[PDB]
């Protein structure tokens, strides 16, 4: 599986990637000098949780092409962008490691967070590795990194065995956390990378990410090992935590750089917990926002109280039957025919349990909107535009330039054949429909 | 004449209606199982008085379409809503009878009173007909209403002759209050209705309106016959009066259910009296509305209190001389020239005595608006729409699409004796002029 | 509700009709000289059974326009055609009465039975009323009918009272089966018809339908009253039964012509029973035909036996859960991935109980068909054509000119968004898909 | 350049006008009997200060058409309106001279000051020239003006030489303040005017503007010459100042009527000072508005406070060196590269001192935008639209319909000197660029 992301002379820059599972897209960005297959312990856990794991090999590493140009985070983010755009991910999760944490930071700070739901930084490079007079929180001067570069061009293969000695802490974890077989393969992966890439990659480690940090507006997770030899914890995560206090901070005791394998159990537990927590918060933040707009059409009374509980009992996840709901919604005294349709429309999008009902008829008759030929035509012009939309705020703004009858008819288009459009965009119409009747 | 209010399969649910006369819109809603033509005696009196009679046929009755769905007051009110919206009525009058009294209450409790000036409940269903343990004030248990439904489904046509026997009290009024021919027509009307409508209509009689009663904020009239056999007065109007004491209560002695025809002379007298009283209340309520917008331009001080008194002493009908008003209005130090014109313009329209003398100039120079042909042209374009306009909300709505300079010149047109628009639209200009200074 | 079906000089020929309920379309064609409202006892029973009742007024009768041309069964069938085409009915039921039985016969013999599922003849005219030397089974010579025509032009209104005297047998059923009120309305309906229509309609009674009878290839029901005075049972249904022995024959004892009201209970019971029986037979005749083709792809073994029972337990109507079925279908040893998708596709179309499952994934991956760009394109060309198709035989023939992979991909289009197309057309693809793999 | 403002028979009434410079729109209205070109000394001074000079010729004078109807101030103001509306001026300045002062006064009392920021009356006609019994403060009786009309109709050309003798005071200023050549051109202009215009114009001089004076709510400037022979200062400006005390009053000593040329130095100083005061209130509120959008890209912190100070110290006009600014902007840790370019782009547009030196590089690399052929192509499509635009609000709205990458690249085109739009439009790009990054 490849994705063309560039062009070099006569050759085309293609990246190897894998696409597994179904659900919330989770992008795993590996680090130096491994490939996407180094996530194999994290991949298994994410697939069991019900996520969609998408891993790719960075240019010059793994099974991807090996160019001699474009080795900077501005290009790396551009490659990530191309991957996200081609695969068309919405509300995805970016998880980075080593060099991968830089790609996550650079993408959010350059391409925004229209497609991103949450981020995770495992053994990050942030905020700065280069120790200068402007930033004493560095780990080493440029003379150190230059020694590494000269070492790779000297003997790239021999450099690996020494690098992995501090990567997994073989003087501490060999035969314990990581077998001798696992070390050999990690060497093979590094050896199967680009010769020019491994010599150019370290020159990207001392890149300044200080300008990229405050552009993070999504729930973040900063995780780092205490026994990390390659990336000193005191020069990375500690000052990063100060720059982004809102991010969940987790230190793994006695964990090397490659804590993806050694301390897999600790990382996998903390990562799945963060995702289960952070995505639950936004899923619910759209539900209470919809509930706000939906209750703004219901006249104050006992029903406005009753409708809220039937919603809350659904928003929490308590089992409820639609037949009783759809019937109880029909036999409602205060509610107008128009608002019965809107409530029924919400109830279908909020319950995983459809109860095996094809569809209801009282709402279809309610969502007609007086059946005006010019009004139904204004509903299909909207329906084509909502399919191209991705965000909640995007769906609401577009569907606010149409009449209330048009929105209802447009809701009818979505009610019979959904969908196409997605639930986040679906709520954008509903929140717009209830807002127009005010 | 039809108004589309719904949709059924391939067919459209249309309602037959009539629009006669010019003046204050009066909407007459018939009851079971007649049509809009049953108001022909009340209509005639309203047409002679100078009102605007608007009658429509309920779905499944009269000349309207005959659907098999939506026979509840929420649909009945929704249909009523669509009718009011299409004709775009402001400060209209709702008169209900039998089932029609239910539609008025449900409309007010669901769609508000933005278009309603006053309401009237003739032989009401309110508050409840179904006699249960929670409400002993019912007229009969559900087994009774179900017997009627079963009687209709047996032979709806044979059911009519028996129904009309207690409807008009033929053992008391036949040959006296109502001829046999008029009864024949009432049968034909019932026979020309929907078969499903007549079988679904009785199930709406025992609807609870107790939650809708206190939502009535417009002047109401509760009228009922003492000899009503179909709707016992002790189970309807008597307990209805306790829930809404503010409503004018009038009993017609020895009057049956169909008192629209039998005691027509009595009903028309009580109804015309109610409108002349309730609208007089609103005429002055528009004057206080003008006072509201006009005082929002006057600076806080002793004058803002005195001006309110100068307005109220005129609005009530107390005798006042223009010479004192026009002179005292002229020699005011703090008030700007613009607000002098608006105050003078109001003062000229509310007092009948101009004395047949010259015109004034200080108001004329402010309301001239500099006398520019294109500015006067935006005033005559306004003048062209205001002579064709009838309502207060209509004049206001139109002159808000014009420049601030245009409003001044248009107020000048009516003051300078060029134009001659109605009193209600003139205030629409004033309220719009005062609205622009905000 | 009107349907334009013709043109006369400056005027347009429109027909009044009603469209109620949802389900299998049942067209009720009234007789002379009533309207569609005369089905009001049959309409109520059909609406409770779950059918879709569609009644219309014949040209020159009821609320329909009253032309002076086109009074023949060739035109009457043409009008029926226009109604069926405009409403777009599929697998509908034609029920005729008096003159209406002729319209049913003429339509089937001229326009085919592409839209017809079953027919019913209540008090038929078939096969011939005119008693000549060629057909002694007539009821009267032409001199009799000519006396009627002269009687109508003499006094159309007076003719009705005498006609209804033999129509309902008032000397037998008045005050018993039919009230005096019901008779008055039937008069009103006849009086509200076309003056020229009532004088031209009888000249259509002695029309020869002998050439139309053998074109009936659908399940039929011949019903007639024994006490029918207008249409002698011995001259109609008796010789009709001989011409069509396959038709269910039912005689109602002591029933007049208008047995629609008098013997409503007997007719409604026999009609609902025939429909419940006759449509069950075809619904099942498509299921066993599909089962035949579906089992023709499964290799002989224990599963071919097991798959048949899971289908039969569904075809009968026994409750079954899809989750167990879809999972058991997945974990099948002999079955290829391709055939798993087809079985899952059948299981979704056969159960009313969807169990509240959004959709399955193993079948979507199965129905891909190797994901060939040229093969998926050949699937959408088919999908546009299947929406325009109506019959089972029509769907099969079209979808037999495409590759097996195209059908699978086309089944995928229908699997994600059905539908669009309908189940009868849906099975046409399946039966074609399994047939191509042979 | 012409503006259609009316219609006369087969011909169209067009006015010649000029639109020069960029900044606050200043409309200069000339007087009798010259043209718009008589402002050439004020135009030059206003253009150097950085204003936008807009002059037009009154109907019947200069290069404008010469109709024989519509010679009154109500029409003159109407013409001015059409010009202001067509050009769509916002917060403009109306400056009148001689006969021109009446149009400014006449415009403000009819169309408001929604488009007007300030007004200026040079050698005004206000408040009244006609000496009557109501106003002894007049300049002349009706017999004087009638003598002028008769003098013009006698020999319009000969009238000019005598008129200009008192217009510029040739017996005092000839050869000193104004040459004989300048007078000759002034003669040519008057002779090229309408014959009927010069005979109808004087009849507008004695028009009453007293009702128009108190409607002036904007900062005003009353200026007049003391040695004015055509308009005696004691009968015009002296009593005008009393009617509008809030207006800045400035008398030019020893100045004739035509003080636009003779005392240009005196007028330009007083006019620019008046403009510098009334317009300054608006000048600062747009600069802070730019600052508002610019600060919306800077992350909240200590720098957001320092950057605000760096903006304010430049907007006021305090001397600052770009080398320190561009270097300090370059060596900023928190600021992203993209926002560095925008700040540098603003810093380059706000300081007049380029030092006649080189360009900067850190901004060139930021405004590149990844150098994508399609993103850069969307930048040149914008540049074509921005060269034709004039206002700040106009530039912002257009460049808000393009992508963020295009805006960056478009800012690059103008910065790398591949284009040249105005400062007001330049900020329109910046303000549009900053709004999209949110």
């Amino acid at each position: 599986p490849f994705i063309t992301v560039g062009q070099e002379n006569s050759t085309s820059i293609d990246l190897y990637y894998e696409d597994h599972g179904t659900g919330v897209p989770v992008v795993l960005i590996h680090g130096f000098p491994l490939s996407g297959h180094s996530w194999e312990r994290q991949s298994a856990a994410l697939l069991d949780a019900g996520y969609r794991v998408i891993t790719y090999d960075r240019r010059g590493f793994g099974q991807s092409s090996q160019p001699t140009t474009g080795y900077d985070y501005d290009t790396f983010a551009a490659d990530l962008n191309t991957v996200l755009e081609t695969l068309d991910l919405q509300d995805a999760v970016l998880v980075g490691f080593s060099m991968g944490t830089g790609e996550v930071a650079r993408y959010v700070s350059s391409y925004g967070t229209a497609r991103i739901a949450a981020v995770a930084f495992l053994a990050s490079l942030e905020p700065f590795l280069l120790k200068t007079d402007d930033n004493p929180d560095g780990a080493a001067p440029q003379e150190f990194f230059d020694g590494i570069v000269a070492a790779v061009k000297a003997d790239r293969y021999a450099f690996y065995t020494g690098f992995f000695n501090d990567f997994y802490n073989l003087d501490e974890n060999l035969g314990t956390r990581i077998s001798e077989e696992a070390v050999r393969n990690s060497w093979n992966t590094a050896a199967s990378g680009g010769f020019f890439a491994a010599a150019a990659a370290p020159t990207t480690w001392y890149t300044d990410f200080r300008a990229d940090i405050p552009r993070i507006d999504v729930p973040a997770l900063i995780l780092h090992g205490t026994g990390d030899r390659t990336l000193p914890i005191e020069n990375t995560a500690r000052v990063f935590h100060k720059a982004l206090p809102s991010a969940e901070y987790v230190e793994v005791e006695g964990a090397p750089h490659g804590l993806l394998w050694t301390h897999a159990e600790e990382v996998n537990t903390a990562l799945l917990a963060f995702l289960a927590k952070a995505l639950e918060a936004q899923k619910q933040k759209l539900l209470t926002e919809v509930e706000t707009y939906v209750l703004s059409i219901i006249p104050s009374g006992p029903l406005k109280a009753e409708i809220a509980q039937r919603l809350e009992d659904v928003f929490a996840g308590k089992n409820t039957d639609l037949e009783v709901l759809m019937e109880w919604l029909k036999t409602r005294p205060i509610l107008s025919p128009l608002t019965k349709g809107i409530l029924g429309f919400v109830f279908t999008l909020t319950v995983p349990s459809e109860r095996g009902l094809q569809r209801r008829r009282f709402v279809q008759n309610a969502l007609n909107g007086n059946g005006d030929p010019n009004n139904m035509d204004k509903a299909v012009k909207l329906y084509r535009k909502l399919k191209r939309e991705i965000t909640f705020h995007g769906a609401k703004e577009i569907s606010l330039s149409y009449s209330a009858g048009a929105l209802a008819s447009c809701m009818g288009l979505i009610y019979n054949r959904m969908g196409a459009v997605t639930t986040e965009v679906a709520f954008g119409l509903v929140c717009a429909t209830c807002e127009q009747i005010a």
